[PDB]
């Protein structure tokens, strides 16, 4: 029995699919091998698998997002370097987008497959909210608030926000960093210098987000409202918000919980440009992936080479588009016309493939022992108690 | 039953003496457990510590020296937090210098219980050799670069130095960024910013080593001279080298290896002021001690916890004492009348007390995925390779 820890939201039915397909197959036969998925709800993954990885009982392969979510497991020699396996399997070796696979390395060894779609951050919005008041797409930061103060008036509030996890308001802190300092700002505060934190761009971005909060774009109460239970999405999908900032993953929760409005009422565009910006506005941020890696422990090393195999086959990709997902396997770009939605599979590949960089979620970016104390200062902000300045010092002292 | 991986050294000895002890104690059947040790050469010990970690046979305690020799396995989840088993025991609650126990701590949480003695750096030197030629131990680095003409005239070597280790050669740069520039130039760069290798201090550090090199203070065959298989100690001791900067075990590897010397030719001092340095003239640098910490996944946590009470108990201190070691046990300082050499252990115990602060050796100090790369790099400059500029830019690149 290979244990696989994983993220269990509503795309784990996905991995349950994979399992099943796995457990009945002859690779499965041949290594004497079955999988189990050991689902751990979304809202606490990072504590519980650090505790599991600890535990006699840690899993075989586990669920991660590359970066800062598997330094220290690396570090401290917990994980098998995949670089060998995946040169010498054919399957593996030739199965993803290259450049995917590098977002799961660390020090030029993979230690990660991909296992779920690429997710960069979009602007969703509601396209029944938005032809009743006349509004367009934000092109720019200027219409963004113009489209916010239309919104505002018309009694619908302009952003839904899932407060409660925090990682949400985060999303506008990345793209405006971003889109105003470019990325090199991120860059070196991720490779760990908190006077980086310092940065111009980052206050201006802080400063931004408080304006934003305190002329109402996201309404009272969005430190209320979850983004894992399908609160936010449900605000966007009954028209009471007109736009939400999103990983990619949005359309697929949109398809599975309210198809009606995911088939003809929602649209999507990138984030907007910022006046005066040095950012390239073909930049994103979100997770490139998800991987499954391997744990150094594991007994049967093989059988868990072989269900990850599964992650390049033409069943997976077809399950990963199915739900709405745009799979990174090799075989995906030839296959986005069978997508629920071609024209958003379609966006949604070329707007990666032309980012001239991708940066990774900084809550999953930074080393492990920043993550849980830069999410408390963003929510801080987001709340209103610390000022732009209070939570450029906060940050300055980790 | 519990199984202790511990650095290799001669010090081993008073461990393998615990490990007696404990076994035929009535508090090992008490908590149905004996403890073996499972000994690792010093020379690869945190590499083979990291695969062991990562193995199905894993560690249940294991020898560390806190800070970022830890870092990774306790954001790995890998650790039990020691803060309430120590709060909670009398005896490791008052068994230890409460200063001692927080270098063995991270994020404010105990992770470690002291178990070798306090090791600052110290210049050591031959009194023999010293007499000949009419030195004294230099109290100032003009004194110093005099004693290195003088014992050039003699013939001596004036350094011994353990430069295939590496880390023998880094004291040099731990002690003159100190004095040069004070501990905030290296606090900068362990908590993470690279840019700040790019101080002043460390510059002329690197300078003042070069300097060093070329002029023969440490002769020429230094890059192949080993400090773990007793090499640089044996120069010191035959009077082929007239100095050596080393951690104050240095004192005891001495007097188990070249006793007749250790008892009547071994000299001390602090390491000498700079002129036109910033730095605190009492401040040291070297590791506050050795610790031991619990694996999370060990089955008998209760028979691990009673090994480590043996760590405070009056028979473990005379141990390390009796070793040439100075203890961190509340019951040492008073014992110290013990010491093979009583004057150099309560030097030893006073300097610590005094220092304002005391910087943990960096390549222990640094995240664990910079400590390899820095010794490099170090070694490159000692060995002429990278000028002090080319040094500066490659750390900087880290
Ligand atoms: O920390 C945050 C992650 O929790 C978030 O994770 C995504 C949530 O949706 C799942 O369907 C995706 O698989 C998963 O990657 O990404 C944002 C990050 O800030
Ligand atoms: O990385 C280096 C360590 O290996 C060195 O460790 C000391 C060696 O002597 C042993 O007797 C001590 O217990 C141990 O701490 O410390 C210096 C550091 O740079």
């Amino acid at each position: 029995t290979i244990t696989a820890m994983v993220y269990g939201d509503d795309a784990v039915k996905v991995q349950d699919k994979a399992a099943s397909r796995f457990n009945a197959s002859a690779e499965a036969k041949k290594a004497n091998a079955k999988v189990k998925m050991e689902r751990i709800p979304a809202s606490d993954y990072p504590a519980k698998l650090r505790t599991a990885m600890g535990s006699p009982n840690a899993p075989d392969i586990f669920f991660n997002w590359g970066g800062g979510s598997i330094k220290a497991y690396k570090e401290a020699g917990q994980l098998v370097d995949l670089t060998d396996v995946i040169k010498s399997d054919e399957v593996l070796s030739t199965g993803f987008l290259p450049s995917v696979v590098a977002a799961g390395s660390l020090d030029g060894h993979e230690y990660g497959i991909p296992m779920r779609g690429m997710q960069p951050v979009l602007l969703f919005y509601n396209k029944s909210v938005f032809a009743e008041h006349k509004l367009t797409p934000p092109t720019t930061w200027d219409q963004l608030l113009d489209n916010v103060a239309k919104l505002k008036k018309a009694g619908v509030t302009p952003f839904a926000l899932g407060g409660v996890e925090i990682w949400p308001e985060l999303m506008w802190l990345e793209y405006l960093v971003d889109r105003i300092g470019g990325p090199q700002v991120f860059d070196k505060i991720r490779n760990g210098d908190a006077s980086g934190w310092g940065d111009p761009a980052v206050l201006k971005a802080a400063q931004t987000v408080k304006q934003l909060v305190d002329e109402g774009a996201f309404g009272k109460g969005f430190s209320s409202v979850s983004y894992n239970n399908g609160g936010a999405p449900a605000l966007l999908a009954k028209g009471k918000a007109g736009m939400h900032l999103m990983g990619s993953w949005e359309y697929s929760t949109q398809l599975g919980k309210f198809p009606d409005f995911a088939k003809k009422d929602l649209g999507w565009c990138a984030f907007p440009s910022f006046e005066g910006g040095a950012g390239d506005i073909r930049n994103v941020v979100g997770n490139p992936c998800n991987y499954w890696s391997v744990n150094a422990r594991t007994g049967n090393k093989d059988g868990a080479i072989a269900f990850l195999r599964d992650c390049a086959s033409e069943a997976y990709t077809k399950d990963l588009i199915d739900n709405g997902d745009v799979p990174t396997t090799t075989i995906a770009e030839n296959m986005l016309d069978s997508s629920p939605n071609p024209e958003f599979a379609k966006f949604q590949y070329q707007l990666v493939q032309k980012a001239p960089n991708f940066t990774l979620s900084w809550d999953q970016a930074v080393d492990p022992d920043w993550q849980q104390p830069m999410l408390t200062e963003i929510n801080k902000l987001f709340v209103g108690k610390s000022s732009p300045e209070q939570f450029v010092s906060a940050l300055k002292g980790l």
